[PDB]
Formats: structure tokens, C-alpha cells, sequence
């Protein structure tokens, strides 16, 4: 007998997959905020992480493990074979380029498809029945071509979105007022990106319109000039990437938020991409972030929020923004 | 009237934080830090101070885009310690990563009286390496009590310690129950007496634990402690979220009061024979005072030569420094 | 010589002062569910429970100290003196008497004062600076009777007020919305229970407003009977007081996100009982709910919420029958 | 047309993490608030016999929803409101009579058990059973050899809150914090615990090779008394508040945890335990076991004195010759 089996008599030896397995696709500054988030969080009983770099893949892995001890997932696995991804409620995908100063997220589009016509593939092979959630950029476009590489019904393919850009706009907005986000109600949609779409005529706190307070809220006659806190939303990314190279840390909240929703099935409602096909005359295909409720099967319902004639507009030039790009790729 | 005054009704206009915690050193470990606290919901402000002005207010502007997620109400930093004051906890994690100690020394020069400055009654925890030595220069600097100055030490090691118990034996590392003590790194000490599951002792049970003839070679769950360091180092450039997490645990216990036992840095001068001014890990009961005390560990001869071997290391080296 | 001190070498004796502690008063059922769950969300250094019952209470905090390994609250006290109350932040009165067999609301009320005579001066001793929190019923104007014997400015004296009605309107309304409450925003205000104000007008899921897409809500014209909904936040109540004798779980919750807002001076908006003289047109020291800001201070400020005709009457007609009562009181 | 059509796109038309107790008492309401907080379930469902009180219980907490992060509570008398739980805790149990023997209450609560355990097992033939009713141990004997279930999935709450109430009384001793100072109570519930004195620490440091006469009637600073307030305190808890609640509440959600999210723990629970310690008898007694999403999947041999598992030996003959004399 060696020293395990004098100290432990074993009943059963028997292998159990996962309960609750999330995925990280991507171990850069993205990937790794996402992990941490989702391990402080407890929303998994494993995790695994994938990559191309090996070294880094390894590396990063052992330095979670080393941390097990402060957690609550019990086992941290990784591989560049996507063997070790087996089993996933949720994939979530970070991998790929990002901007570089001045550079537009749409930029990125030929080098990030070309990596999930191989990432989505080996994903569906080896968990057929997960949730994905797409972070790489430009996010609704690869949320959109996530979506046709998968073959997966439209509500397991979800798009991380303007729920980052409406907690922006949360925060700036409770700067103003001098109360808590969780307080101030506002939403961004559309694109994740330059043509996002601040809905003015929804934001309230303690159900108290703002717009209805404050008419000229949003225009450029406002003498508060509240158009300036979605140009701040708008500009949010950019600022960072000038002054720290990248963004990191409100993302991974973000997606932490939204696997919370996910994994836990609380049909709370985020703003994601998602087809938007159906909803304010638009016919094509475009995935961009709407509200919808979120839960163990993904997008289970879209809330059509009532936009004014100059918001759904807006909308609508974000969605041919979109479907310009989105229409012209090659499967 | 505003809008913001045509919406809400003010009752009252100055509020000093009531439980306040400072990074210096905005790095891979400073934000690894800063993370892990403000998902424990452990500060009600959060100041954060850097020298490279871009990267501080970047890194600052990215957790402020996450309050929505958080219940940390304020984010602050700035070059200027005014942003530090009445701080409960200050973590010190600038650096670099005999002259790069005093490198590192001459940094600590300008940080602690600063620190000192705006937050005389806090809590130093030194996370800087080498952590043992730049405890004493902190302490030495600062001023402060020996309880008042601690250094990150072998909690770290103490964790990766136990996780790699628990993959040999297959439970939770929470189940498995080993000290590090000493130095961080590659001279620390796992005290085999105490490792064990549910109170069972292991070396009891397999006398030759830790020993060269151990037909199990335990020792090499040491060997991988020290080395498993390294090898994170050299696959992705540096570590982070280990002692983050580490780090993190360890303002749990200070800010919450606990009287949780941790493997800290602390001023041994006066036990194990230990007769110079010295910071070495030991088991320290940990809360709002700091340490109030420390636990005895009795200790094989050989485990007390290697504590007395590393304080006269220690020793050679601070009584070269210049500060 | 002791084992304690061959084992520990104690470096300081320093006396501490707790940095966060709450006390709650009154260990009924709804004393030990708001115990509970502050406790079980960490947001005390230090609990101190009081009662008049001498063995209910040391019972009572023995059984919690026994659960210590599981919590992150270092001391748990109790005592019939308060000085085991010393330097409370948030001192949390629970005691009271419940109304007999036909009397008066006059008559009960008075029977509180007298209680509160006894509590709060010996409160106010021991924490002068604490935040008091008042839920004994009737709680509007027990908050009242708390403000005018402690002498505290209004900033810290603070009803639970409407804060559980509210958080049952949510659960209902997410009921028949298939959403979570968190998603689901709507105010019920004014008088906690039978008398509060449902605000239909801030009924809303992503921003819009179910008013404006169903003009008729609320009303006797509603083939939704959406007006339901409010009388269930009401009667609700009274009917698990049928079933299970009282209540006990959602107010103790409840309360502990009050305490939070409090002690993590988040700055968050919760519609508590507090002087609203000066307000829709009232006139007299009455303390009723509306949207408050929460933190470190107390309420440090208030939404101004638009209140059709009808809403503002019926909450004029709340502080007329309060004042009432009020100006009888003998102190 | 209807207003929740005018508002939601409707895109699609079972719980992966659901939890049951049985016995709404002060114990099973502990367990579920305490279980609730530590968002360990997406669905959880209570069950009694009275209608009125369980309907109650479940509307307060549906009423707290907004702080929960648990999105459907049910409850009711029909077992198949407990279908497909991945856990069912049972803190079911008869009221004392004045003047009936232990004996009448032990098969009184056995025969609840031989109503409750075969409608678990209907509508949940592969969960977890936590059995928390006492006789605790008793009564996972009861629940295992009713429902057929195999040893790991049967699991009875044991002397995991005696272990715990010894913690905190180490940890009021030494001025550090129960999660700090080690030691094991085993064998029994109650009254005829066995305290494991070698295994006493802080630190790793052996308190006993520190001070040999530590639970011996030699000892001058009587730590022996720590164990006899263990059972001594529970007792006064009943006299003084009429029952226990939240300290077990808070240890069974610990339990909860360890199964619920795989920890693989090591808790001082009941199990089946013939076979160790020279115990030839069927009888359930507590040893650390290492708890995840199959039950016990192993358990520790920790090395007793003579003295210590001739107490165990005496507790498993008690047990089997109670356990003869019940009917089910
Ligand atoms: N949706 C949103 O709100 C946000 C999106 N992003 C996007 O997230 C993505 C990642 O950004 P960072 O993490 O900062 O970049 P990074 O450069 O730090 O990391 C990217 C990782 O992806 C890996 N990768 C590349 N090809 C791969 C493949 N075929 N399979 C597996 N892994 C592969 C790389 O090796 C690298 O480790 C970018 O597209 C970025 O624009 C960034 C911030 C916010
Ligand atoms: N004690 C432990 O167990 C561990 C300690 N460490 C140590 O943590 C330290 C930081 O590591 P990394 O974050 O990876 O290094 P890093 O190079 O990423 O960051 C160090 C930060 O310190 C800042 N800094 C430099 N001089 C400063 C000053 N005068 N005032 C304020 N900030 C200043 C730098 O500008 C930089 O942003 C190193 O000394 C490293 O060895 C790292 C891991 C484990
Ligand atoms: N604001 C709200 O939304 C809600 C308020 N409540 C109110 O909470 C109050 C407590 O309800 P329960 O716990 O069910 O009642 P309870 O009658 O069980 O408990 C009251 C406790 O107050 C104690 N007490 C009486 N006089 C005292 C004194 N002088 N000093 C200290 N303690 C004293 C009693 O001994 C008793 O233990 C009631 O007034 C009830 O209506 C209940 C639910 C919701
Ligand atoms: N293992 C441990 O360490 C501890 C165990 N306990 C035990 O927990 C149990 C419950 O304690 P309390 O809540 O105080 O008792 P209680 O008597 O208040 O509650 C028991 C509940 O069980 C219900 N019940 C009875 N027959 C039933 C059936 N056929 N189906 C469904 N439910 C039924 C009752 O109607 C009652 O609501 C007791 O057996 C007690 O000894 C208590 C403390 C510690
Ligand atoms: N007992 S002592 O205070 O004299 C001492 C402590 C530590 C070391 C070696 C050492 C250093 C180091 C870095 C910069 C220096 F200027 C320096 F002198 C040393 N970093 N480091 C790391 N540890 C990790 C990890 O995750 O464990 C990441 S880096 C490590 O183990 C030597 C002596
Ligand atoms: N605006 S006011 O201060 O005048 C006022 C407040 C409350 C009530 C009705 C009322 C009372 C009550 C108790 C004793 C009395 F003497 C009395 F007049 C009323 N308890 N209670 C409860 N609510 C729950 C729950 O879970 O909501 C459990 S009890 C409730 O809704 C009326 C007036
Ligand atoms: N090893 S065994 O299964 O045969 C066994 C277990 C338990 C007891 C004594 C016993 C009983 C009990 C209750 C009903 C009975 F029919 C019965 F036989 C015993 N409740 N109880 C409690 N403990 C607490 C607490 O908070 O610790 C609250 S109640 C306790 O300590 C004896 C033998």
C-alpha cells in the first residue's frame, strides 16, 4: 500500500463529466479577464482554455492552478487540441486580433474569420449542445459568421455586444447624477462600435424619464449636452487602447455577467447580437445587440424596445453599416 | 435647474472612506490585485498609483467601465499619494521583476514616506521581491510596529504547496493541509510534521515523507513548489493571477477581522535562534491590527538550521543597502 | 506555561474597535432572517443581537455562533444592556408589539412609542453616530416616533418603508412576464402595506414603459387586470401571515440590501420611508416612501418622482391619517 | 395583442442544478435560506404534510426572489414537484411526545422515512440523499436500505455540525479562527461523539504533542470539557430557543457545496461504514469522507487509539441492536 491508500479507502472510481464547463477560446489579456471573472464568480465546476501558443497556453493554465486553493472549480484543464473542451455548457471566444490605435474594429475582419472557420468547427465537434458566446472583434460580425460556421440554432450563438457598451454608458451616466449604475437605466445598441445607437428615450432612474424631464435630452440643442456621454461610450475603447495598449478588465466583467445569466438559466436581459431580422423593417440577416432574455438555452426571446423616429434611424444605419460587411463574406 | 436637480433632492453636502484599500504598482501583479479585491467586495474605495501616468489612468479607466458589475463605488489614482489617504491597506507591488535589489530599494526610498504621508495608522503589505528583504526595508523606512508591516511571504508558496498535495491524492486543495515557511521561493521550508488530511498526520503514517529515501519522493511536491514558479516565468514572461489571488485572501483576513492563520512575513529576531533583524514566514494570526501574533511551530533540527541559514543570507545582504 | 501560549507569541494586547458592525433589535422571526442574511453576505465585523427575552436571545446567538466556521463574521454578541450595541454603524430595530383583537391603530402605535422610549435613548447612548433602520410595524410611523425621540438629523433614520413591497411587485410582474425581477423595474411607494401607491407610469422592462404600449394598465378597463398585481403586493402579505403565521424571508433579505447600500456606501436608490415634508404638497412631519439614494450617511438624497393626480392624493391622503395618528402620540 | 406579446419577441418555447428539502421545520427552512444565499441550486423545491405552512414558506421566499440568484422555488405535497433533483435533503422528522419512549420516536420517525424515501426515489432515482433527521444515523441506515441506493449516494449529515461546534470552541479558546484551528468529532451524533485528540492543530502543530495530557482527566486546563460542550451546548441551544436551526442550516449548505460544485471536501459525515475499524455490523458512523457530485466517493482511514475504536465498536453495536428492533 502506498501513503494514498493507507490514508483513503476508495468506494468508487468512477469518471463524471462536467456539470457546469466553460471554455475560454483565447488566453490574451481578453481570455484571461474572462477566466478570472468567471472563476471568482463560481459559475463552473471546470474550465478549460485553448489557444495557439503553447508555452503561454501552459503557462497561463498553471498559474490559475497555482490559485485553486482561493477558488471553487476544482479542475483548471488545457490544450491546443480541443479534446480538452469536451462536454462545454458555454464556449466563449476571444481569440483573434485586436485594434490598434486608430484602427476601427472592422479592420479585423479578414485576419478573425479566417481563424473561427477553424476555431467553430473543432468547438460544435466536441460540445454540440454548448452556448457560444463571441467577444472577438468586430463582434456582430463574428457573432454573424459564428452562427453560419456552427450550424447552430440562432439562440446558442450570442454576441458579448453593447452589454459592455451600456454598463459604459451606466457609469458615465450615474457620474452625472451621483448615483450607483445599478441605479441608472440606459441602453446602448446596435453595432459595438462607432454606430451604436444610445436609446435616450429609455433612460430613467426610479422609473422617472429623463427624456420626458428634460426634452432636449440627446440633441444637439441640449445645453447639458448629453450627446457628449455616448461620444464618451463611442470613444471609450480608443482612449484605453491609447493609454494602456488595450482593454481587459470591463469585458471580462461583462462576460462574467453574461454567463452568469446563462448558467445559472435567470432570464435576466442584456443587450447581445443577435438576428435582428423581423424587427423595425430590417429583412436581412444582420446580427447587432438588441435586449433579450438570456438563460440556459441562450437567447430565449427578444424585447422590441419602442425607439423614437431619429433612434430607429440610427438603428437602421448601424444595421447597413453591418450588413454592408456581413453580406460580402465568403463560407 | 439641471437636470440632475430637477430629478433628485439633495439632504446633504465631506465623507472620508471607511474602508479603503491602495495598489502602488500598476503591473501584471498590482492589477492581479486589484481584480481579486474588487470581486470580494472588500473596499469601498479603491486607489491605485503608478509612475507611468498612461498605463495608470488606462488600467484605472478599464475597472472604472466595469463598476455596473462591482460594489467598489469609487476608482481612484494618480501619481500624487494624496489619492491614498486614510488608506486601511496599502499593497506595494512596484518594482522590477545585488544592484536590482537596490534597484528595487531605491524605489522603496520614494514610495513608503509617501505612503506613510497619507495613511500613517495602515497596514503595509510588500509584495515586491524580494519580498522578504524589501519587508525590512519597508520597515525600516515606515517606522511602523512589526505588526503593521508584512510581507506576502510563503502564502503563495504555501497555496501551490497545497494544490499539488491535492493532486496527488485527489482532494480539494481547502482538504490539504501543509505549511511553507521561510523565505519565498527557492530557499523556503515545508514543514512535513504538519502536512496532513482530516488530522492525519502523513508523515506519521509514511515516516520517510520528505526524505531522500522515500520511495514516493515527496520532496519533489517542494521541488515543484520552487520550480513551478520558475516555469510560469518562463512560458508566459512572468506570474499574476496566483498571487493576486493569494494577495487578495490576505486583505480578506486584515479587512474583515478574521484571525485567520497565514504563512506571512514577519520579524522573527528572537525565535529559532534567530538573532538579526530578519522577515521570514511563519504562521501569523492576521486581522485589523495586522499581526497580533504568531503561531510557535515546533521545528526539526535541520528545518531550524535552514530558518538560521536564510536569516544570515538576508542579513549579508540588507546590512550592504543604502537607504 | 498554558498550551494557548506555548503555541501562540502574542506581539500586542491593543483593545480593538469594530470597524463595521450592526446591531439588530428584537430577535423574533424577523430579527433572525435579517441576522441571517447579513451574516450569510459579509457585510459585518461585528453582529450584536438585543431582546428583552433573556434565553430566546442568548439561544438565539448561540446557535449562530455554533455556524461561525461557515461565515466571515468574526464576533457575534447579545445581551438584555446595550452595551454590547457599542459603535454600531447601522443599529436595525426589529422590536415591537403586534396589534390585538379590535385595537386601534391610536392605541397600538402608542404601545410602540412606549417601547421606543425604552430602545432608542439606549441606542443613541452607546452608537450616537449609527444609521438607525426601522422596520416594526406600522413602520412609517415608527420611523417617525425613532426620528423625533433620538434626535438623529433625517439623514439617519431610515424605514424599510416600501422597499419589500416594491421587490414583491417585481417578483409578480416578472411573473407574468417570464422575466427575472432584477429585469423587471416598477416603484409601489408611500404606505408600506394596504395604503402604498403602485407607479404604473415606471413600470418598464429595457426602458420601455408597459404603460405607453397598453394605456389602460392599472385601470378597471384593463382585460389584463394588471391592477391585480398591486393588490397582490398587498394581499400577498396577508395571506402568508395566514399560512405560515408571519413573514419572515423576504423582509430579512429585503433588509439586507438596505444594509448593503449602507455599509458599501454605494450610493443606490431603494424607495424607503423617509420625512417628506415639503413634497407633493405636504405639509407635516410624516415620513413615507419615495426613492432614496442610500449610503455611508444614510439617505443622503431623494428622487423627485412625477406622480399623476390620483397618485399624489392618495399619498397626501397617507400623510393626513398619519399626522393624525402623529399628533395624539404622547412622548 | 396581449401587452406581453407587444413586449417580447418570443424565439423558444429541465433545471441542471436542483436541489429538494423535505420538512419545512425550522431546520428545513435553515437549510434552504442558507442553500439560497450561496446560489448552489437554479431550482430548488420544498415538501411537507402541512399544506398551509409549506405553501407559506415558499411564497416568503418567491417573495425575496429580487436578492436571489435562484430563478423557480416550488413546493408542494406531490412528490413530483421534486422530479429530477440533483439533491434531496431530508430534515423531516416526528414531534416528541410527552412520556413516549427514544424508542417509539425512533420508529415513529422511521416511519415517516418508509413514506418519504420510495416517492424521492420515484421521481429522483439518481439524486444524492442528505439525511439530516435524527436519529441521524439511525436514520441513513434507514433511508439506504430503502431506497437501494448504493453507499456513495446515500449520506447523512453526521457529526459535520459537532465538528464544527468543536472548531468554534477550539477557536474561542485559542483567540483564532474556527477555520483556523483543526479537529474531529466522529462516530456518533450527539452524546456519544468521539473527539479525535492526535488530530487537534493549529498550524500543522499537534496540540496533544504539545501538551500530552490534552482530554485525559489529568489535564489542568480540562480540554476535555471543549468535547463535552459540543453536545453540552446543542442541549442548551434546545433549552434556551426550543430547537437548532441555523448552525445547521449553514453546515448542510456547506455540504450542499462540496456535492453540487464536485469539491471533493473532506467532511465528517455518516456513511456505512462496516468493514473499518473491526465493525462487522450494516451501521452508519461518521469519518471524514470526500464529498462531490457522486456522493462519497472515498472516505479517510483516520488511525484511531484502542481507546477510540473501542468506542466506535460500542456505538456500531448499539446501533445494530437498535436497528434489529425496527420495523420497516
Ligand atoms: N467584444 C468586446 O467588447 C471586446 C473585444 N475585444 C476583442 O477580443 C479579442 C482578443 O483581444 P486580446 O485578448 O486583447 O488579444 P491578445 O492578443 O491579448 O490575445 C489573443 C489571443 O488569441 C490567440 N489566438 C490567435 N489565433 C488563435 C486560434 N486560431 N486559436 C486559438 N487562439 C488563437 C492568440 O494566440 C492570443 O493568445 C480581439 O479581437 C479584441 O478586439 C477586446 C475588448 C473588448
Ligand atoms: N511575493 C510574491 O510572491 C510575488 C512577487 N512578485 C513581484 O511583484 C512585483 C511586480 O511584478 P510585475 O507586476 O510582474 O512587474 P511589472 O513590471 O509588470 O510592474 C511593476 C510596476 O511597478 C511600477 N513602478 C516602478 N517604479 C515605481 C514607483 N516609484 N512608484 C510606483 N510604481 C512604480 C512600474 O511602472 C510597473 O507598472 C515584482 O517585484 C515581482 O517579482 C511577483 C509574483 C509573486
Ligand atoms: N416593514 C416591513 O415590511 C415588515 C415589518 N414587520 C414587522 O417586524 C416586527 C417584528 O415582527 P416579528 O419578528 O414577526 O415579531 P415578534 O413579535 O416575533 O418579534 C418581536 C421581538 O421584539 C422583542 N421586543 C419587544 N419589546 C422589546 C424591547 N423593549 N427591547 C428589545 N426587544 C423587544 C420581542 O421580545 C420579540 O422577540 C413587527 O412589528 C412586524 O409587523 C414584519 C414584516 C415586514
Ligand atoms: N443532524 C444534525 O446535526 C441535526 C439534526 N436535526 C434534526 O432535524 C430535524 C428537523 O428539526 P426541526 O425542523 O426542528 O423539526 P420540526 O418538527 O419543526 O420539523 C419537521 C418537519 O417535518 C415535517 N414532516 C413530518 N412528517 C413528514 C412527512 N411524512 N413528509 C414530509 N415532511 C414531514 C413536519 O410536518 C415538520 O414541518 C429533526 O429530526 C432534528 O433532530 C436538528 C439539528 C441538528
Ligand atoms: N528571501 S529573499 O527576500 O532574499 C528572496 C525572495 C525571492 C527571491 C527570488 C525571486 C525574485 C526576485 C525578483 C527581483 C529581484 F530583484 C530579486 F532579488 C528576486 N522574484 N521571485 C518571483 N517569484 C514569483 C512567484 O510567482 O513565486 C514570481 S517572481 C522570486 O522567487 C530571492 C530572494
Ligand atoms: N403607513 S403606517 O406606518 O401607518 C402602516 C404600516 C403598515 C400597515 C399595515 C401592516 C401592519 C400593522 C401592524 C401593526 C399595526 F398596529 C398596524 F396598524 C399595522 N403590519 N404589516 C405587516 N406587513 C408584513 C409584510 O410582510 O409586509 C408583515 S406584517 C402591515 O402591512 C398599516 C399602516
Ligand atoms: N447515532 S444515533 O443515530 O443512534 C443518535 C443520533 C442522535 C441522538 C440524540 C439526538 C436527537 C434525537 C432526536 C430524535 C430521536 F428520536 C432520537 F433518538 C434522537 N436529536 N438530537 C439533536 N441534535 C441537535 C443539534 O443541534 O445537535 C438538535 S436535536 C440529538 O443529539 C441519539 C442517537
Amino acid at each position: 500500500a502506498t501513503l494514498k491508500d493507507q490514508l483513503i479507502y476508495n468506494l468508487l472510481k468512477e469518471e463524471q463529466t462536467p456539470q457546469n464547463k466553460i471554455t475560454v477560446v483565447g488566453v490574451g489579456a481578453v481570455g484571461m479577464a474572462c477566466a478570472i471573472s468567471i472563476l471568482m464568480k463560481d459559475l463552473a465546476d471546470e474550465l478549460a482554455l485553448v489557444d495557439v501558443i503553447e508555452d503561454k497556453l501552459k503557462g497561463e493554465m498553471m498559474d490559475l492552478q497555482h490559485g485553486s486553493l482561493f477558488l471553487r472549480t476544482p479542475k483548471i484543464v488545457s490544450g491546443k487540441d480541443y479534446n480538452v473542451t469536451a462536454n462545454s455548457k458555454l464556449v466563449i471566444i476571444t481569440a483573434g486580433a485586436r485594434q490598434q490605435e486608430g484602427e476601427s474594429r472592422l479592420n479585423l475582419v479578414q485576419r478573425n474569420v479566417n481563424i473561427f472557420k477553424f476555431i467553430i468547427p473543432n468547438v460544435v465537434k466536441y460540445s454540440p449542445n454548448c452556448k457560444l458566446l463571441i467577444v472577438s472583434n468586430p463582434v456582430d460580425i463574428l457573432t454573424y459568421v459564428a452562427w453560419k460556421i456552427s450550424g447552430f440554432p440562432k439562440n446558442r450563438v450570442i454576441g458579448s455586444g453593447c452589454n459592455l457598451d451600456s454598463a459604459r454608458f451606466r457609469y458615465l451616466m450615474g457620474e452625472r447624477l451621483g448615483v450607483h449604475p445599478l441605479s441608472c437605466h440606459g441602453w446602448v445598441l446596435g453595432e459595438h462600435g462607432d454606430s451604436s445607437v444610445p436609446v435616450w428615450s429609455g433612460m430613467n432612474v426610479a422609473g422617472v424619464s429623463l427624456k420626458t424631464l428634460h426634452p432636449d435630452l440627446g440633441t444637439d440643442k441640449d445645453k447639458e449636452q448629453w450627446k457628449e456621454v455616448h461620444k464618451q461610450v463611442v470613444e471609450s475603447a480608443y482612449e484605453v487602447i491609447k493609454l494602456k495598449g488595450y482593454t481587459s478588465w470591463a469585458i471580462g466583467l461583462s462576460v462574467a455577467d453574461l454567463a452568469e445569466s446563462i448558467m445559472k438559466n435567470l432570464r435576466r436581459v442584456h443587450p447581445v447580437s443577435t438576428m435582428i431580422k423581423g424587427l423595425y423593417g430590417i429583412k436581412d440577416d444582420v446580427f447587432l445587440s438588441v435586449p433579450c432574455i438570456l438563460g440556459q438555452n441562450g437567447i430565449s426571446d427578444l424585447v422590441k424596445v419602442t425607439l423614437t423616429s431619429e433612434e430607429e434611424a440610427r438603428l437602421k444605419k448601424s444595421a447597413d453599416t453591418l450588413w454592408g460587411i456581413q453580406k460580402e463574406l465568403q463560407f
